[PDB]
């Protein structure tokens, strides 16, 4: 690990998104008022729920007095008005884009019923995804201390939306939005820097800690960083800080795959069953993140779990690990397979 540069923040994380590995971090699980990137885990919600059919874009929703724009006075916003129809198409891009307050109630009412559920499925995929540091109480993120998150649950929660939602997480590099007549700007203002890739994600602010922000980048070569910031005192410094860390990200580590799903990659001899010798490997990709300019040097082992192998033996049974080393030490691992079954 070389020098970390030094961020105006009080917490972040930097992550490979192919990996997961942590690039660099401070406070990466300290607990923290999400505000605005509340809305990433809202259009997760949606996204998967527009993915399984349960809704769909063109649905119309009708505006009442709880998704009403004049709800939402000194905060962000659709403008949606009073006892008008809008598809879920414009709701969830008005969420994505510019943050709507009154966009998330009418889609979580028009997804749950009311708002308390929807909440409640939020947390769901809290649980699902692992975290540890995040609890929702609100589809918008309006400051509540029940309602916290963390740079590196975020980072998680950002990695899904790309990952699970490819088609949704496009719109999140959408520059603005127009609707009832209102024009209104994607505030990550790395969308417009021509010099980085910057793809997403999500903004906010709260009085609790200062500014925040969710971004992900690539390289030509794939490679996917996910930054967040926490806490930075100026809604400029807070685009500084990111490019800050993805541009040290790319600039010192790499990224590669070292297993590809489904390649058998090693022959290992079987006691005592159907056949004499079983093939190895991973059902999965997988990859690792290493100082740039390292691969070359990258030596893989083997630990079976035992000596031996011995009969009867599972398709996608875990025998082992591959280990990864660098200038001796060992810096990577994943499990190791058995590819097809062998009995008796």
């Amino acid at each position: 690990g070389v020098t970390p540069p030094q961020i105006t923040a009080q917490t972040y994380v930097l992550m490979d998104y192919n990996s997961g590995a942590i690039l660099t971090a401070l406070n990466p699980d300290q607990r923290q008022y999400p505000a605005s990137l509340t809305k990433m885990m809202t259009s997760y919600v949606v996204g998967v729920a527009l993915k399984q059919g349960k809704i769909h874009n063109t649905d119309m929703v009708t505006i009442g007095e709880s998704a009403w724009g004049r709800n939402f006075p000194d905060s962000s916003k659709m403008f949606l008005d009073l006892n008008t129809q809008v598809s879920v198409a414009d709701l969830n891009r008005g969420v994505i884009v510019v943050s709507g307050n009154d966009a998330t109630v009418a889609l979580a009412e028009h997804i749950s019923g009311n708002v308390p559920n929807f909440v409640e499925t939020m947390n769901k995929y809290v649980q699902q995804f692992g975290l540890k540091n995040t609890n929702f109480t609100t589809p918008h993120g309006l400051d509540d201390p029940n309602q916290y998150s963390s740079a590196r649950d975020m980072a998680i929660i950002g990695a899904h939306i790309i990952r699970d939602l490819p088609e949704e997480y496009k719109i999140y590099s959408e520059k603005d939005f127009t609707f009832n007549k209102i024009k209104q700007p994607n505030r990550n203002g790395l969308l417009w820097d021509k010099t980085i890739n910057v793809d997403g994600m999500k903004t906010g602010h709260t009085s609790q800690a200062g500014y925040n922000l969710v971004a992900s980048a690539t390289t030509s070569n794939n490679m996917r960083l996910i930054s967040v910031v926490m806490g930075v005192p100026t809604y400029k410094g807070r685009e500084v800080e990111s490019k800050k860390l993805l541009q040290w990200g790319f600039a010192n580590f790499e990224t590669f795959k070292t297993l590809e799903a489904g390649k058998e990659i090693s022959e290992q001899r079987v006691y005592y069953g159907d056949k004499n010798s079983v093939k190895l490997g991973a059902f999965m990709d997988h990859f690792i993140t290493i100082p740039k300019g390292k691969q070359s040097e990258v030596k893989a082992r083997y630990e079976l779990a035992d000596k031996n192998l011995q009969a009867p033996l599972a398709k996608g049974q875990v025998i082992g690990k591959v280990v990864y080393a660098l200038d001796g030490k060992d810096i990577a691992s994943a499990n190791l397979q058995v590819m097809n079954d062998v009995g008796e």
